[PDB]
């Protein structure tokens, strides 16, 4: 409705200690520990002008686009295990040691300022610091490796992006049956995991394994007609 609207575009009425916004009639109090949140279900469904430019549009939906990110991933883990393996921890330690790095810093400040008059206690955390001395550079061998790794990652989004845009069609081929009839229906999940049995010129090896299992599990839902 048209009423929230004062409150969707930032408009008040400032007072000395009061903020007061209009709604289709009485002036009510706005707090300012108070949020706003709209939510909606369908996609199809078409919200006013107004609202979608003073409003931030976010997309919360596992799209036919998300299919080919994921596939990606599935395929990565059955094709190359140790750089998946290692793609996880190269962002994590690069943020997490980075992050020791400061949680480290702030233990050495405070012991410094605290065991000046005391013993000599800051060895105790310079051990800990000698210890940094790996860490510090971890990061450093961290760097150099991943300037080896990220050509490599970009490699190989190729080959299954070659996977990846077949898959789509299919999935898209497959969610227009459940358009043509209720009983005709996939979730993405069914794809996907129809896609993890596909394995437990390779490229091309694998698009063949994947054509064909899709026909072999999703055939059974279909009738003669849509089999065909």
């Amino acid at each position: 409705d048209p009423i929230i609207s004062r409150l969707i575009s930032r408009e008040f009425n400032h007072a000395g200690n009061r903020v007061t916004v209009e709604i289709g009639d009485h002036e009510v109090d706005v707090s300012g520990d108070f949020k706003l949140f709209i939510h909606s279900c369908d996609p199809s469904g078409d919200i006013p002008i107004f609202l979608r430019s003073r409003v931030r549009l976010v997309h919360f939906v596992t799209n036919k686009e998300s299919i080919e990110t994921r596939i990606f991933d599935i395929t990565l883990t059955e094709e190359n295990a140790e750089m998946q393996r290692k793609r996880e921890d190269l962002i994590k330690l690069n943020t997490e040691y980075k992050l020791k790095l400061k949680n480290l810093e702030k233990r050495l400040l405070e012991e410094l300022n605290n065991s000046q008059g005391n013993m000599l206690e800051n060895d105790e955390l310079m051990v800990t610091l000698n210890n940094l001395k790996k860490e510090a550079m971890n990061i450093e061998k961290k760097l150099s490796e991943s300037e080896e790794f990220f050509p490599q990652f970009d490699n190989l989004v190729e080959e299954y992006s070659i996977i990846g845009k077949h898959s789509v069609k299919i999935f898209s081929m497959l969610e227009k049956f459940g358009q043509f009839h209720w009983f005709y229906g996939i979730s993405i999940g069914q794809f996907l995991s129809c896609f993890k049995r596909v394995f437990i010129t390779r490229v091309d090896e694998i698009l063949w394994l994947l054509y064909q299992e899709v026909y072999c599990q999703f055939s059974t839902a279909l009738d003669k007609k849509f089999k065909m």
